[PDB]
């Protein structure tokens, strides 16, 4: 019955830039400073910031907290960014915030120099949303960078820089540390030295308690093994085979960071919630494992030489003696070769598909490029038909867009209006 609405909500911030945190700020004391209404936890890094975030606030919430939650980007749908109790807000709430923030921006938005982005719209609508909504605390995922980022308003409990991976490392380090806060606690899972003597300055100079991983906290793997992977954990608490569903080695890695958060946090927590939570937690189309009817796929989104490689070292530890499929589609902006080139000498078939976007051009050089790498190649343009069309293990990566539309569509079983957007 706001459906429209909520899709014409979608229209007005798609059709949304210099750095700063003076339209983010003005926007929010605007609206009364949502964001100072309740405590807060900060996560940012280069990878791994939305999965410990996730752990964050699955842990929190099966604590019995009541928990907001901020994401970005999104998968499949929009609403993905903003949770209440890791669910979703709906479009009707969406639509709400929107039509509260409305007068307040249009206003801003007649000056150019006021006029919020994006992210900085959604970030405040985040922020109203949880204050709507009385909550106990929100777990807010850095969009980008941290210091001018629009989630950098907070004075968070713990601030968060899971990694910072390659500007130099110092350039990005230094960028990134711009979310530790006056004796707020940093936790990171970064090991690069000229990245932790950044954050080392920062945070001495904050006098905020720093926990680097290895150092004041550590796991150790007990055992990979599809949606039950097993680890120790050693911060102020011990903890002995905790549980991922979410698989691979680094998701390991990010769970230390978030019990580490959550204990710099001070926050009263239970065993039960942080297994739980740490069960519960789910990063999407990061190497993610669904099973459909008996079959397994793997849905990642990697779009780089460098997440192609990753995927197929993952691949490797799971999948090990398995027959696999490989659906594929990359958009004509990436660098398909060496992406490709990745994937030679793993897959039993493999099929090249159309990115599911009006983005996706040149589908003819994409697949003659495959056939480069590849004796197998076939064609399936539609890549519901490409994933119906396969018995093996299969690997659906390329394009975060190709993902988080057939992952809509495997657990929905049809494929929301936002896409035609
Ligand atoms: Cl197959
Ligand atoms: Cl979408």
């Amino acid at each position: 019955h706001h459906h429209m609405a909520y899709l014409e909500v979608l229209r007005y911030l798609y059709h949304k830039v210099k750095p700063g945190l003076e339209r983010i700020s003005m926007l929010l004391s605007k609206l009364g400073n949502p964001h100072l209404e309740y405590k807060t936890i900060h996560i940012g890094g280069t990878n791994g910031k939305g999965s410990v975030a996730n752990m964050v606030s699955n842990i929190l919430v099966s604590q019995g907290y009541r928990v907001g939650s901020y994401y970005s980007p999104h998968l499949s749908t929009f609403r993905e960014r903003i949770r209440l109790n890791e669910e979703y807000i709906s479009e009707e709430d969406v639509v709400k915030i929107y039509e509260t923030m409305e007068p307040i921006l249009n206003e801003l938005d007649k000056e150019e120099i006021f006029s919020p982005s994006f992210f900085e719209v959604v970030t405040a609508m985040a922020f109203l949303y949880f204050a709507e909504k009385n909550v106990d605390i929100a777990v807010l995922e850095v969009g980008l960078g941290g210091r001018l980022d629009a989630t950098n308003v907070v004075f968070p409990l713990c601030s968060t820089i899971v990694t910072v991976d390659r500007y130099t490392i110092e350039q990005i380090a230094w960028e990134k540390s711009g979310i530790i806060k006056e004796r707020v606690p940093l936790v990171t899972g970064e090991r690069k030295r000229e990245a932790l003597k950044v954050m080392e300055d920062v945070a001495r100079k904050k006098s905020s308690r720093m926990y680097v991983i290895d150092k004041d906290f550590s796991v150790k793997v007990k055992s990979l093994k599809l949606h039950e992977n097993r680890f120790d954990y050693c911060g102020e608490n011990t903890f002995e085979d905790l549980v991922l569903t979410m698989n691979g080695p680094h998701q390991i890695e990010n769970a230390g960071v978030a019990l580490k958060t959550l204990e710099a946090t001070g926050l009263p927590l239970s065993e039960k919630a942080i297994r739980e939570g740490l069960k519960n937690a789910k990063n999407l189309g990061r190497f993610e494992i669904l099973e459909k009817n008996g079959k397994m796929y793997i849905l990642d989104g990697a779009h780089n030489p460098h997440g192609a490689e990753s995927l197929v070292r993952s691949l490797k530890l799971y999948f090990n003696g398995e027959p696999l499929s490989l659906v594929i589609g990359i958009l004509d902006d990436k660098n398909r070769e060496d992406i490709l080139r990745k994937y030679t000498g793993i897959f039993e078939r493999v099929i090249v598909t159309r990115v599911p976007s009006p983005r996706m051009k040149d589908m003819n050089s994409l697949v003659d490029m495959a056939k480069k790498f590849f004796k197998n190649v076939e064609v399936i343009e539609d890549p519901l038909e490409a994933i119906e069309s396969t018995e093996r293990a299969t690997v659906v990566t390329g394009s975060l867009f190709l993902v988080g539309y057939v992952r809509e569509f495997l657990t929905t079983g049809k494929i929301n209006e936002e896409w035609k957007l």
